[PDB]
């Protein structure tokens, strides 16, 4: 029950950061004021697997101030802010397993430790807060392999590891089963539900739900309007250049920036690059998104067409093998490559790092310089992992306030309906009125005056004076 | 049946414009190349009620080249381009009833004439293309009043006219029933379906469908992605400043522009005003839209807060009484007021024009100068009706190509399934693949290179290499 | 001697436009309020040669309200607004010779008529307001050729006409000398001075002054901060897209726009195209301007590199042969070509129009469609002349207010120092304090609150609390 | 000959940064390739007083590679990058006295140490590179007080210290004179000249030159086009948000940002804030700049009008007392205040820090939180000193390349003309051709293709095919 952090003496620095960011998160603060003295999450055991940053610390503190017990780990080996981990590990009923620059082996250990609440009966959490689906994955795969072992006596061999991170994952599961072949099966049965924060995690849930593999309720927090339209757009508009500037200090204006993918994240990234004066190039597979990109003055092309002159290459597709080895080998000298989508699959950093005749030179934390066979030296950020969270501090508190408000409401609704049959083992979405509520909490801070709908106006539009004001199909 | 247009000698000028805009509508031209020699709409009787512009002429030509017969009218008394009406009235199997500056009495006469195909059995059309729902309204109200007369022997009295335009509407219906009390009831029975082009028309359809008043199938073309995301946004970004410039020639940069409503149209309008250097103020009733407005650098306020210093006031709410008489009376000298939403309800132009001590002075077509009681002189555009179509030429052909492609596909699908039970008396949406198809047709013209999804990438995303690439809930 | 205009019955329409634009020119209106009842220009004879637009009419009215007599003509054969010419010709002591679509022969006739005040002694004006230097040219060339005839008995032969417009010019001078070989020599002697409005006219004056050919004082109004920084930038940002929209109605967003020249005009043009969503490409010869263009996100290339995919080609160089015949022949179908710089030298429209196998088809006034040898049809605006003034109404009133305020001050200072030796036969610039004065007059209209410099702040900066606040070398 | 730096072990980290930034400074690298093996600065003793950053390290290395000996110090107590100082102190013939977070006493010690080359005859440098004029100040004041002491036997008393930093300055001078009352007088006599980098330093030089106090030649590097138009604009566009983000991590979009001053720096700052989506408010004393601000969509107001709702307050005036104590006391909770202009005079941080009832709490390096009397807690950056260099890393290498190229050329020209009478004790500027030269060096890196002027075009414009292309009065 002892937290594991880099250095507990950073707690005060983290505490100061939390106190300040409090004014930047009017949404979360409003939640504490309403459901505060009520303690609606009293006795609830919540395990979280989300970037251990300052904004995340304020989410933890909100959940615990709501009366819940928490075990937490980071969902990325570089996103953890040590001062935030130390500060949060100080709270009562909160245990944390996270630190910056953790190895892949240590990463899975933290996820497992966060999901394990002691031993024996009720060894798992009541609810899960995931960001990418790693905690959810471990549970589902654990249950899957435990059944395979109880039938064919077969264990997950890290031999068939199609990746280094997968090797540690399979190793963790193999050792887990050899210690207690029913651990995950018993835990999964007590889980009320999970709430997914990102597009990638939702994609995983949808595929499991499609094949009826979901063991418990899953709430799609990422598809909430006040999340995908704010977090994914305005957040990346902020943290992309921030991560690029801290990592390289290079000029962006007048430079050729290549953005792969023009969905929510791509739109946000491109907007900030355009405002700085960069020459934006977009790659896309979806014709609808491509036209949106062209209408903003961007040039839509295939990577092969611009890979030779590109100064910055940012992937925001949430797909795999977007920037292949053959592309990296053709880049100009001093080209910068980073991924802001998911894991490290978008860019074949591994293939490049293990290529014959490649020299890897570390410039600073999360920043490496690779010497290509032809002599060109390119820059790779966070070894292909989230550059905004690895080279910077991720989204600003004000943006994360929207996301964490939806997360909190997801946990509240899941816990308050645990004794009902409102939720099955499927993916659900938060109601429309909650989205408007979250938005309403941030209006004052923004000095935005909302107009009151009149009686005639209400009848004409066919809506209530309090909302919702749009239909469920509205795209905003 | 003979066409009724201003001057048929303008046909040549219109013909030249159509030939040129042909290159700007690759979408429509692609349709002619595929379903051309097939004549899928052969023997179909289509009645249209949409702005009679050059872009609309190319839509008519496409429908007739597909084998259909057409009767058409404009949906606005100022939007008709006489040279386009003359040109289209020239085509075989096409009859037109439209001209610029038509009176309200003449307007309804045109709608009725367009919907009436001869006399006796089968006196109505097979399908309807509407833009605002006026044709659809006439038919539904006609059936409603015809039943009221067949039961209580009561006729629609233009006495209870809550408006001048409504007076002519009720007068037209009263006369219609005194001539044939079953005209509309019999016509509504043969209508396969209608396809709505704008947000206002869809709102009308949704309300009727909510109360189960729909007499036939209705396709929501406005809610199609390649329409609400392109037409409503990029179209207005183009035609708002164009309408403002031609009507007043005033400088926009440095001026205080007040935009009411920040939905699709509002976002498009604000983007162009921002690009020109204006100081944009936004009014909103929806908190979610309000935050989007603030995140773009716009100040969100209530009209009462800025009505005194505003230089331009543009309504894009699609609501009623947004700019009341009390607001107009407080505006500065030379302030410009225009509506780009629906009809003339957004702004109380009528209340102002009939106010005691008000002097109305016509400056030029669709532009009037009003002298307020305090002596201030303000400028009102198109008497509160669509300023972009009244003072300019509406959206450009390239944008209308997306909308008209969805319209054509809507007519095609509706006609090809007339003998099936695919569509009931409800509001439907065109399939996802069609939206991507439409987008694909315009990529070449835009020099946009789409990327081909790989085999691994397809399985990972769980989509087909040809699309759709997004889920039905995707907001783009 | 009466005015010569297209149709005097348009006077009322023009009057209405002048009354409204009055609120858009707080600068000129302030001048009338200060030097109004004083009549400082009483008895002064002013000849003007500037675009006869509504904004220009308000300048004429201001000069006459100051007590001067005026004879005016347009400096371009397409820029005249007939309703403005009719309205201004109505004023007392104002004679106008201008109309839209005048032939080159008629053009010079108007210039000569405007410069000729009766007959005999004092046959010329006291001061001149030029825009391009045509009136100034005629006087200088007239004096030059009159001396050549009085010595070698040689006359200007229109045979050596290196251009059609030059032929009419030499023809006019030849006839002028065969009627009175001392007309211009005597007129030039009574001219107090001239004030140049545009960059091109200033270039002409500087070359004459360099070779000591100036016969009278010339004031460089164009190099005035509140002119080149406002008019050339913000004015073009407004009239470029307006001219393009009225002439073609084509979509600009997503289109490839090629701007040649990135000086004051180019910067303004590009800013508007960028705001609309176009993909901007810039051509430059000056490396300093080229970097400015790149830092704004624009791609700097040579015409040859983009002439194949360009949708719009706009020249703003003020140079000759920027877009040669070889370039025009390689343009895509439906490509638009227009000049916004000087005369019709920037684009080789003449070479193209007289090329073998070329078909010219008039679409509408100032808009022609040319069929290239390969079949491609391109659009040419105003036959290579100012597209913003030919296809639209030029800069808005508010922007012209700054230029015309500097013009009025130039005329006032020139007339008030006619009996002094403050000005020689050289090019002078208006003092710094006047530039700030002009700017100050427009602040209230813009709701801009200026800050008052404090006592300590004044000493520190070493400036007066009233200005100037910058040094003469400041670039703003 | 012993450098004084924080930790010499950071040398390798600094070296890696220098090697990378080399590719971002094609201008400086070109200088090394041309005047490299020539060693034009051989035996020259250069003392610099400029922000000891990585970009500065590359400038030092260039000067030494040119054959010069260097002694260097920082011109700000927070701008020094320790890893850069350590790396540069490694070079041969280079001595450095600088470190981050130095006290004011230590600051002047470094300046003095940098200007002192040994002892006895020739105890000073041959040339000086200044940024703010502190080194130049020390020398001029030193000579002034040395004469005052040699006449009235009066010493500079730190009693009359109108500031803490001035106290240390006068103390340094007093001790200097009590040790050798002719030190500075003798040194000033051997100084060939100095080259000023910033607007503030130039203002100081101009005031001395105006009163004939200049002891040696001064080159105004800041007024060079490729410096004020690139560095001051594009550099701040980059380092303003960067400093803001690293110091607070606060969201900028949708926030109210108040920029005081709209000159070169203000224009750059506002452009980046606008691109991020902030609501920009500008304060100005100059009417011309105010109109430029309004034409970009910004609201011009007096501080008193917005000081209550502002979220960020940035001063770019280069003036004194812009944000007084009475303004700071009225700011909202969590408001951020920072100066990017000169020293710490723009904002009365001192008055606030010494105000009764004020609590100062350090959040992190260069970031303090002040509790106001009414309880509001505001954030002050770098205690009123350059926030971009104190909270971040200043301008990016590519921008600094333009500035340092002009510096190098300034040193080269000054040293090559030391035995001539080309330069007097006045302020001079670099020739136009050099500005274009510097620009040309960076075109390739930017993928910008310059167009070659044609023979006819050259004669028409009256310029050489190689430039200059503009007149000295051109404002760009
Ligand atoms: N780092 C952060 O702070 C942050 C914040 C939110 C989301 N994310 C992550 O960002 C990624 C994308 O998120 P999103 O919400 O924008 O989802 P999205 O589905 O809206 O956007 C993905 C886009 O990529 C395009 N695409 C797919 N494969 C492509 C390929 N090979 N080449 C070019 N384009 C391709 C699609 O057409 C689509 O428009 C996910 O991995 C998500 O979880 C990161
Ligand atoms: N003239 C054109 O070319 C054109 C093109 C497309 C749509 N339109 C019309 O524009 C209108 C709006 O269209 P939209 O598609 O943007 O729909 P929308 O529903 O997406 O946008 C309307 C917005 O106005 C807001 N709103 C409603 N009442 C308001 C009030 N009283 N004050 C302030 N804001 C209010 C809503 O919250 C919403 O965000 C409709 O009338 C539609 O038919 C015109
Ligand atoms: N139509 C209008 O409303 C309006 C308003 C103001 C000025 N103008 C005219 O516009 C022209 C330019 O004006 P400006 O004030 O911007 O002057 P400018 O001197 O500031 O700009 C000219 C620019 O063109 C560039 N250039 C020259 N030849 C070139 C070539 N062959 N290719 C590419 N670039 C080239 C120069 O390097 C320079 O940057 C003049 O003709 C002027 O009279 C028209």
């Amino acid at each position: 029950n002892k937290s594991k952090v880099k250095d507990i003496s950073l707690a005060p620095f983290g505490k100061m950061q939390m106190e300040i960011s409090e004014n930047e998160m009017p949404g979360l603060m409003r939640i504490r004021e309403e459901y505060g003295k009520d303690q609606p999450l009293k006795n609830a055991k919540i395990t979280g697997c989300l970037h251990m940053t300052v904004e995340c610390a304020l989410l933890i503190e909100t959940l615990q101030k709501l009366g819940a017990q928490i075990r937490w780990c980071s969902c990325n080996i570089y996103s953890t802010a040590d001062y935030a981990a130390a500060a949060v590990s100080t709270l009562e009923n909160v245990t944390v397993f996270a630190w910056k620059n953790e190895t892949l082996e240590e990463y899975w250990w933290c996820v497992e430790s966060a999901l394990t609440w002691g031993d024996g009966d009720d060894n798992g959490p009541d609810m899960i807060v995931d960001d990418g689906g790693d905690a959810t994955l471990l549970v589902h795969k654990g249950v899957e392999y435990e059944k395979l072992y109880e039938e064919k006596n077969i264990l997950p061999d890290p031999e068939k590891a199609k990746n280094e991170e997968e090797r540690c994952f399979l190793t963790l599961l193999k050792n887990s089963i050899l210690k207690n072949p029913k651990k995950w099966t018993n835990i999964a049965k007590k889980i009320i539900g999970v709430s997914e924060e990102t597009t990638t995690g939702v994609l995983r849930l949808k595929k499991m739900d499609k094949q009826n593999e979901l063991l418990f309720t899953a709430i799609n927090v990422n598809d909430a309007v006040t999340k995908q339209k704010y977090d994914n757009v305005y957040g990346c508009r902020h943290s992309l250049p921030d991560g690029l500037m801290r990592a390289t200090d290079f000029l962006i204006s007048g430079k050729i920036v290549v953005i792969c993918g023009y969905g929510d994240v791509g739109k946000g990234c491109a907007s900030s690059m355009k405002g700085l004066g960069a020459r934006v190039y977009i790659t896309e597979i979806d014709p609808i998104c491509a036209i949106q990109a062209v209408m903003e003055g961007f040039n839509v092309v295939t990577l092969d067409e611009i890979v030779d002159k590109g100064d910055f290459f940012i992937t925001c597709t949430g797909n795999v093998d977007v920037i292949k080895l053959e592309h990296l080998l053709k880049m100009k000298n001093n080209a910068v490559v980073g991924n802001i989508g998911h894991f490290d699959d978008e860019i074949q950093v591994n293939e490049l790092f293990n290529y014959k005749g490649i020299h890897i030179e570390n410039v600073k934390p999360q920043v490496d310089r690779i010497t290509l066979p032809n002599g060109n030296k390119i820059i790779v950020l966070a070894r292909g992992r989230l550059l905004n969270l690895g080279c910077a501090t991720g989204h600003p508190a004000f943006v994360m306030s929207f996301s964490f408000c939806n997360q909190t409401f997801a946990q509240l609704d899941l816990w308050q309906n645990k004794d009902t049959n409102k939720y099955e083992n499927k993916v659900y979405l938060l109601p429309k009125h909650l989205d408007e509520k979250v938005a309403l909490y941030h209006l004052k801070k923004l000095n935005a005056s909302l107009t009151e709908l009149d009686d005639n106006q209400c009848q004409f539009l066919g809506v209530n004076k309090s909302g919702p004001f749009k239909s469920n199909e509205y795209r905003y």
